[PDB]
């Protein structure tokens, strides 16, 4: 009549690695690393994003004629720019500070357009009728932008233009304008009136003035002349002030706008479909459930740490066997115990039989619970983390930008790498000391029995049932 | 009977392991500072500079409101209020400001000196009419201390020349403005030409300014602009003026000191005659522990700032009134009547005592991995807030994605250090525990650690000799 | 049953205690440099020596060693790299310029604008300064061209360049600001002139201002430098009624690695690196550096550190009841003399094991050398410096806690290494105490 101590063992092939040893077989483990995604751009916790398409964000907030699609745009969880985002200006020239511009624009949850210059009555001494282009061609006709107010004389006169904006939209209004530089005296004279004119635009955060030249620059889309565009955020209660003798593109419609947390802009040809989810990259949607993810550096909402780990498998169990217990004394582990991590198995008059000490295993899958869930509570849920643009004289900001992003990147690969081989090291050698506990609690209370030296006792005497488990129990 | 046993105690204090929270343990020591003082002190002895209802822009151009700013020769740090509001009197812009703020963030002692004196500089113009009601001082229209509105001397303004070289051996801060008038009337009256120029130059600056005649709303009753520059004068280097009108001339500059510990901060918080190592906008800190969770601005030699509430650090045992089945295991409990130390002896014959040896060597290695922990935690030197204007914002992005990303770092570090050195500690006594059983057995059992022998012979077993 | 010991003095720290001494250790820690400036991977660095980056790209007469440089591995500045623009003034977005010439692996200097045929209707041949001397003659930069009038005529001037190289082309050009107006007459003729330069992603509109500035090498003008990127298919077009100094040379560049420019004094020596610092080369194998923060290559990450010693053996069970180790054993870690091959090789393995994890997740700096900011982005230099002090301040910090602790777990491996040999035996005798066979284990 003999009782055993001893561990669990079953079918699974899971691989973990340690400190001391690497590819180790466990019986059981969790997977902290999120590797693949679902190839779709999805909508955010339920708000589809805006897909700019063919436009980029130029010719949707100019109003480009191509952009149409755009217009009664107000609420997305983030913009999408493709790889055919190439609808902007189509009458040539520079947005200045454009990279700004979508900064701003990469945290907008609420989008208003409105006619803050209505067309039909702000300019009734200019002409409104007459500020189309075929380089804005629509339909086959000359047209322009929609936001935007091409304004020219009317007769034979420009007077001075002054227009004055309060914002009480009780949030910032985004203000967009242009002014035009032709290409020769005569298209000057032919549009304006005047020559050597300008343009000033204040608020009182905000001041330019603007003598437009005259210049033929090379022709884009037919056009040798050039509008610079322009635009700021005004304030609620404060004032921006337009005046000009010539060469103004008027604000006709703006933007007041409500800033929120989790949207951003991103570069992506994966296609929207009406799924939803909680953190989105570029290549597709996360799950978005274990601390770490390998897919892209580039999040959208609630997402796991971005690592360049390609593994982060975590021990829970023990080493897979079908302080010198596991594999030690007790050279190898029970396939035949089933409920648990320990257990006994036991020879009788009335038969064999596996038992699993439920007090010590639940001890054991308490502790490691916890310490699974305390490394998953330690790294925080990366919120939005979108890219970053930088124009053509701004590569020490990019470089800088990116050493930022790599420096952070290797700590957290690093501390993440390390922490899993250490803490798979502790977790086995934590199973191993609780069996070598519970083998010296049996046999410093079986002391009537001699140790067999393989984990097991044979008893010098009759032990029944009752006998057994009560030995189990603790009181023997 | 002799027993072998372990320390408790009427502690009530926590810790967290990675593998069980709320752990009551019988000592341990606070390594995260979570108060302060409510108040702005002097750093080791050095009073703050208080700006209160000036601004930057005003103490430096010398707004008649900021004149009691003008005794301040030496300061420990920079504060400015919500009332921080009296800057340029004249309305205009100043360039670069968030640089000049940048600059001056280390600047210790300045010495205010007069650049071009306003009684001898200026022979062929006129220094006597500069003022306006936008800067009025005590009913009288006023301008600034440190700049001259140069005007015409009679019906001329000829070109203004003027040139002066850095030999303060310091760098020397020049500021000085660009007038705009709102009429072609003013411009006349002010300066007879028309077409004029501003130019400044020196080795390491160049700038020429034509102003423009520009009626702007209307702040402080004035429709026109005053434009103000600054830049840092290298010594032995020479700054050049030339002028044909619109010039508001430096009238005083800074030769500045670049202090160790020193910066601008913003608060609302009263200066008081304390003294402190470590300030926050705040309150002042008692800087002693190695984090701190008051507040990510900080001037001096301050913990490290983290978003932990709690980083408590277990230095004894588990408080019992485990890995290794010793504590928690079958000594189901700690003896509240030994008091001399962690690890010992309960005895009983016919005439409870502390292993010094045992409860030594521990308290030794516990007290290492304690000041470990602090040494390899660094004093965090002063680091202020930066400033970005309202085209900055990818800078200002980037700038909170660095404080941010180091913050969780070192948060991380702490609170996980923690957690499994908790855990260690504990596990340390526990094993060092069953040692002392187990010498004992190794030399003579109840169960629960427990030939007559009296004391000769039981002290000789503590002792370690039978 | 016993451990090693032998007579090495190395010292390690470890959580609980410092200062122990260990059988056996590795350093984690590269501490030394060879003083000499190497080849990377097999490319020769390009010295700039007595010329700075502009003396070296306007082609300062001082720097015409440096015209046949077409790939180097990075570039070298020195405290004496002071020949740069001889004729007085500086290149708009200079610390940009650098940056793009940081990164750049291939430079083919071409003749955009053949200076005997782009200009029939000017005088190429009267565009030198006493202020750009050469052997004793007045002379110019060899990659612009002074373009002054013809007789008493300077018409408007029209030159357009169209990239076709199929790479990104480097141009640079200048604009010149008389000190007097008889010296824009003389020069340029024209009283009112602008020159315009465009592309496609560049556009300006210069009118020269003539200013009498402090005289520089005799020179009271000045003479602003300007550059761009022109990309393939593109057109740059110069327009101009005077004060341009014209494109000579250009360059066709390719992008390559992260190299930069290095500040140092050092000398280039015939060798070949993986890793180089300004005081001199790394060999470059060790995880951690505390050389110099300014690396170029495949480098070890900077440390604060002055030791990083990680116990591999055990102590000199062990400082217990066995008072001390059997210097006598030489043959493995744990035996009883003979070694334990399975105890032995067993730990041998797993201490491996554990030095090359540390190695192995350890990655390269790969960093860049000279960031530089003008004088007006005092902050944008500040937050590079926060960036570059916060990450040495981790590293510093993941390093030396890693070896305390790691150390600590090191040597109480060993110690219950002991204790499973010492119980082997009495697992092994039971009953029949108080040798091949014990040793085999089959007794
Ligand atoms: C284990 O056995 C089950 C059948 O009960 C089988 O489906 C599975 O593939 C086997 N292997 C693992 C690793 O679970
Ligand atoms: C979108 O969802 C609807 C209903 O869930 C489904 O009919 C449709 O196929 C989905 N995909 C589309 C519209 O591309
Ligand atoms: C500008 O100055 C000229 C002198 O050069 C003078 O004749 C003219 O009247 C002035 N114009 C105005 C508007 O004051």
């Amino acid at each position: 009549d003999t009782i055993c101590v001893g561990y669990h063992a079953n079918n699974s092939t899971d691989t973990v690695d340690t400190i001391l040893e690497k590819n180790v077989t466990v019986t059981h483990s969790v997977n902290l690393l999120e590797n693949s995604h679902n190839g779709k751009l999805c909508s955010l916790n339920g708000k589809i994003p805006l897909q700019l398409g063919n436009c980029n964000v130029a010719g949707w907030i100019l109003g480009n004629p191509k952009c149409d699609l755009l217009l009664t745009a107000n609420s997305w969880s983030y913009i999408i720019e493709t790889s055919n985002s190439k609808n902007g200006a189509c009458y040539p020239g520079e947005f200045a500070d454009y990279e700004e511009l979508k900064e701003q624009l990469s945290t907008v949850s609420s989008f208003e357009r409105f006619e803050i210059f209505p067309k039909a009555t702000s300019w009734p001494n200019h002409d409104t009728t007459r500020g189309t282009t075929v380089a804005c061609s629509h339909s086959g006709a000359n047209s322009f932008y929609r936001n935007l107010l091409w304004i020219v004389k009317k007769g034979n006169s420009y007077p001075k233009l002054s227009k004055s904006y309060t914002n009480n939209k009780g949030k910032e209004v985004l203000v967009i304008w242009g002014v035009h530089h032709p290409p020769t005296d005569s298209d000057q004279q032919t549009l304006y009136q005047n020559n050597h004119t300008y343009v000033s635009v204040g608020s009182s955060k905000y001041y330019k003035r603007l003598t437009p030249e005259i210049v033929a620059r090379p022709k884009v889309r037919e056009q040798a002349g050039r509008m610079n565009y322009y635009w700021t955020l005004l304030d609620q209660g404060d004032t921006i002030t337009f005046e000009a003798t010539g060469n103004l593109i008027a604000p006709w419609h703006a933007f007041a706008l409500k800033k929120g947390s989790s949207s951003g802009i991103m570069r992506s040809d994966a296609q929207v479909h009406n799924c939803t989810t909680k953190c989105q990259t570029p290549h597709g949607a996360l799950k978005g459930n274990l601390p770490f993810q390998n897919v892209h550096p580039v999040t959208i909402g609630e997402c796991p740490k971005y690592v360049k780990s390609t593994q982060l498998r975590m021990a829970t169990g023990l080493r897979n066997i079908p302080f010198g217990a596991i594999a030690g004394f007790i050279e190898g582990g029970w396939t035949g115990m089933v409920d648990g991590w320990y257990g006994y198995h036991h020879r009788n008059e009335q038969g064999s039989g596996y038992a699993a000490d439920q007090k010590s295993t639940q001890i054991a899958i308490d502790g490691i619970s916890n310490k699974v869930n305390s490394v998953i509570e330690k790294m925080n849920i990366q919120f939005t983390s979108v890219g970053k643009e930088f124009n053509s004289l701004e590569k020490r900001m990019e470089n800088l930008n990116k050493k930022v992003d790599d420096g952070f990147l290797d700590v957290w690969t690093y501390n993440a790498e390390l922490l899993i081989l250490l803490e798979n090291e502790r977790t086995l050698d934590f199973h191993d000391l609780n069996v070598k506990n519970l083998y010296e609690k049996v046999k410093s209370q079986l002391r009537n029995a001699k140790e067999i030296g393989n984990g097991c006792f044979e008893f010098y005497h009759k032990c029944d049932n009752e006998c057994m488990e009560s030995v189990k129990n603790g009181t023997y």
